[PDB]
């Protein structure tokens, strides 16, 4: 069986009971996490071992918060006490578990179940194609020896709109606000960073990104985190909102794919 999990932020007994509520296997079951592993949650140490442990029985992808613990493991951003890293950042294995982390992708795909996953959605300025070029690209800066000037350039919300003929550092930031960061798109697709409220609340002409047809979204299913206030409620059809804020003491969801069954775990509050 196929788990699509949101959010974990270090809710790691959260995960745990979800996981055993549904029974979930390794080498039977596969399991899908839509990013933003760490941080504000207390277990983020156990979290990223585990996930970790689980290799080819777990499809991750990348959010804002594990880009923002692989720039303060680097040296390049500062540590909150708020995101109760320290534990993990002075674990003995803490070396192994970023090593591990900064070489996970930014975009999942399954043909079979017509399935793509990214922390934040699919722009609908990109085909899939383009999808794929951009991930791997970010991909390749983050698994390489000179990781830490990317995670030091990334941070910036401009530009907001796609070129294929983008270049550099500005090529770079869109992508990663993109797949991490994005919600609200103006009509024409292009990404607004200062918006994180509901729909409902959010300014015109500003819509969510989904609710801009994209090539992606008209072949493919789209499932996605990172946007808690969205509070996992509003999408279209073929459009899976995951993220139900664990960590701020709302719910853990998972959505099993074979019949689109949810499973909720209450906040540990
Ligand atoms: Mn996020
Ligand atoms: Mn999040």
């Amino acid at each position: 069986a196929t788990y699509l999990i949101g959010d974990v932020h270090g809710c790691y007994d959260e995960l745990i009971a979800l996981l055993h509520k549904v029974e979930f296997t390794p080498g039977k079951d596969t399991l899908w996490l839509t990013g933003d592993l760490v941080a504000r949650g207390p277990g983020s140490l156990d979290v990223l071992r585990y996930v970790k442990s689980l290799g080819d029985s777990v499809r991750l992808v990348l959010g804002n918060h594990d880009l923002h613990l692989l720039a303060v493991f680097a040296g390049i951003s500062r540590n909150k006490p708020k995101d109760r890293l320290t534990p993990l950042l002075e674990a003995p294995d803490a070396d192994e578990l970023l090593n591990w982390l900064r070489r996970q992708p930014l975009l999942q795909i399954d043909e079979e179940k017509k399935l793509v996953m990214a922390h934040a959605g699919i722009t609908p300025q990109w085909d899939l194609q383009t999808a794929k070029e951009c991930a791997r690209d970010v991909e390749a800066v983050l698994s390489s020896d000179s990781y830490p000037f990317f995670l030091d350039a990334m941070y910036g919300d401009m530009p907001n709109n796609w070129s294929p003929e983008l270049r550099g550092l500005g090529r770079l930031r869109f992508i990663t606000n993109a797949f991490t960061r994005m919600r609200f798109c103006f009509p024409n697709g292009q990404l607004d960073m200062y918006s994180k409220e509901s729909p409902e609340e959010a300014p015109a002409p500003l819509k969510p990104w989904f609710a801009i047809p994209g090539p992606v979204a008209e072949e493919y299913s789209i499932a996605f985190g990172h946007w808690a206030s969205l509070e996992g409620k509003g999408t279209p059809e073929g459009i899976y909102a995951l993220d139900t804020g664990c960590c701020w003491g709302g719910t853990l969801t998972c959505l099993r794919w074979e019949d689109k069954q949810y499973f909720v775990q209450p906040s540990n509050r």
